[PDB]
């Protein structure tokens, strides 16, 4: 599934790109500690008001 990354995470991401990553990864770890959320319309919007 597609990610933003909010933080790097090495070996995966770095902050600020938009990637996909395996989904079992995504839920149980980058979500899980804040380090990367869902690549949709209204979180990307969400996250361009935020920067
Ligand atoms: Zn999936
Ligand atoms: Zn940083
Ligand atoms: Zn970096
Ligand atoms: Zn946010």
């Amino acid at each position: 599934m597609k990610v933003i990354f909010l933080k790097d995470v090495k070996g995966k991401g770095k902050k600020g790109e938009i990637k996909n990553v395996a989904d079992g990864y995504a839920n149980n770890f980058l979500f899980k500690q804040g380090l990367a959320i869902e690549a949709t319309p209204a979180n990307l919007k969400a996250l361009e008001a935020q920067k």
